[PDB]
C-alpha cells in the first residue's frame, strides 16, 4: 500500500534530554524509514522544542507515494512538573494524599495532560489521589506517570511510610482501698509502643486528671475523701506527628470510712438555774453511712450524764445548782465517733 496507508497509525515516542532543554521523537517502526526535507536518522526526529508542532513526512521502499504526514505535537518540559506529598499530619498513620505541581508554566493545552497513579494495585487516573485505612507502622511504593495526548512522557515514584497509631489499652491486676485518705492501682503495660500513661479518677462532682511516667505499673492515690466511690481510668498516649491516645481500661473502688469531723459551732445556754440547752451544726465531713449525735456531761472530772440523738439538739435538765459542767459533743457515722467539741458551762443558784 501507500506510506500515508502503512505508517497511519505510526506512534512516537518522547525522549527528554535535559542539558539542551529539547525533546527527540522516537519512530516506533522496525524498518529504517525516511524523511523529506528534515532528517530522521535512525528513526529519531531530534532538537525539538517544547509544546510546538513539527511535521515530518515518512516514506520507505516498501511503501508507495503518497508520504505518510506525520505531526508531531511535542509535550511540555519533564522537569516543569513535581510529585507532592500533601498528607494531613492529624490521619497520616492511616491515610496518604499525593498530587502532582506544574512548577512552571508551558503553552501545551492542559486539557491533553493526564495524571496515572498506582497504590499497591490500585490505580487511579487524576492530577491528585488519596488512600484511606491504611495500616499504621507499612511502607507502600506508588508509582506515578505523565501522558499527553495518551503519550507518556515523565513518570515518578513515592515510597511513603505511615506513622504511629493508637496503643493501648493497660490491664489493671486490681484497683482497691485499705484505707479512709488512699488507694492503690496495679496494671500490665500495653504490647504497642507508647511515650507515657494517663490516669483519671472519678468522683460524685469532681475529675482529676494526670500524667504518669510510662516506666511506672503501680500507683499509690493519696488525698481521696473516706467512703466515697472513686471511678478509674487508665489509658495510655504516644506524641507522633500528633498526639495517638489509646483505649482506656476502667476500675472503681469506695474508700474506707472514718471518723467524722468534730461538729459545727456547738453551744450551750442557760434555759433555767439548773438546765441548758445544747446545739451544734452537723459536721463538715460525715464520712461515714449513718448519723447520730452524742452528748457526754461531766461533773467534777467525772462522767455524770451521756445522752444520744438523730439531731444535735438536747435539753439537759435537773442538774445541780453552783456547779461548773463540762459538755462534750460528737457525730458518730456508725463506725467511728468524732473528736468531742468541749464547751464549760455553770449552772446558777445556790444548793
Ligand atoms: C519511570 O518508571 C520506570 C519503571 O517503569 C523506572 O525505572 C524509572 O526510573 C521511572 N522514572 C523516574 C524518573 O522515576
Ligand atoms: C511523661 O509526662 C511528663 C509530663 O507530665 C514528661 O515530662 C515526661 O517526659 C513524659 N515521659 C516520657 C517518658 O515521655
Ligand atoms: C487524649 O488524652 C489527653 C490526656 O492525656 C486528653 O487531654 C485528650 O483530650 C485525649 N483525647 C482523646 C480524643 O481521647
Ligand atoms: C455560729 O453561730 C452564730 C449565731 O448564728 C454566728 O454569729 C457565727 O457566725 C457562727 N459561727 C460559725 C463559725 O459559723
Ligand atoms: C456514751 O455512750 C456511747 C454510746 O453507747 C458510748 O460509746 C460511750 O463510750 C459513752 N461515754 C462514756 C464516756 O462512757
Amino acid at each position: 500500500p501507500t506510506c500515508d496507508e502503512k505508517y497511519a497509525n505510526i506512534t512516537v515516542d518522547y525522549l527528554y534530554n535535559k542539558e539542551t532543554k529539547l525533546f527527540t521523537a522516537k519512530l516506533n517502526v522496525n524498518e529504517n524509514v525516511e524523511c523529506g526535507n528534515n532528517t530522521c536518522t535512525n528513526n529519531e526526529v531530534h532538537n525539538l522544542t517544547e509544546c510546538k508542532n513539527a511535521s515530518v513526512s515518512i516514506s520507505h521502499n516498501s511503501c508507495t507515494a503518497p508520504d505518510k504526514t506525520l505531526i508531531l505535537d511535542v509535550p511540555p518540559g519533564v522537569e516543569k512538573f513535581q510529585l507532592h506529598d500533601c498528607t494531613q499530619v492529624e490521619k497520616a498513620d492511616t491515610t496518604i494524599c499525593l498530587k502532582w505541581k506544574n512548577i512552571e508554566t508551558f503553552t501545551c493545552d492542559t486539557q491533553n495532560i493526564t495524571y496515572r497513579f498506582q497504590c499497591g494495585n490500585m490505580i487511579f487516573d487524576n492530577k491528585e489521589i488519596k488512600l484511606e485505612n491504611l495500616e499504621p507502622e507499612h511502607e507502600y511504593k506508588c508509582d506515578s506517570e505523565i501522558l499527553y495526548n495518551n503519550h507518556k512522557f515523565t513518570n515518578a515514584s513515592k515510597i511513603i511510610k505511615t506513622d504511629f497509631g493508637s496503643p493501648g489499652e493497660p490491664q489493671i491486676i486490681f484497683c482497691r482501698s485499705e484505707a479512709a485518705h488512699q488507694g492503690v492501682i496495679t496494671w500490665n503495660p500495653p504490647q504497642r509502643s507508647f511515650h507515657n500513661f494517663t490516669l483519671c479518677y472519678i468522683k460524685e462532682t469532681e475529675k482529676d486528671c494526670l500524667n504518669l511516667d510510662k516506666n511506672l505499673i503501680k500507683y499509690d492515690l493519696q488525698n481521696l475523701k473516706p467512703y466515697t466511690k472513686y471511678v478509674l481510668s487508665l489509658h495510655a498516649y504516644i506524641i507522633a506527628k500528633v498526639q495517638r491516645n489509646g483505649s482506656a481500661a476502667m476500675c472503681h473502688f469506695t474508700t474506707k470510712s472514718a471518723p467524722p469531723s468534730q461538729v459545727w459551732n456547738m453551744t450551750v445556754s442557760m434555759t433555767s438555774d439548773n438546765s441548758m440547752h445544747v446545739k451544734c451544726r452537723p459536721p463538715r465531713d460525715r464520712n461515714g453511712p449513718h448519723e447520730r449525735y452524742h452528748l457526754e456531761v461531766e461533773a467534777g472530772n467525772t462522767l455524770v450524764r451521756n445522752e444520744s440523738h438523730k439531731n444535735c439538739d438536747f435539753r439537759v435538765k435537773d442538774l445541780q445548782y453552783s456547779t461548773d459542767y463540762t459538755f462534750k459533743a460528737y457525730f458518730h457515722n456508725g463506725d467511728y465517733p468524732g473528736e468531742p467539741f468541749i464547751l464549760h458551762h455553770s449552772t446558777s443558784g445556790t444548793k
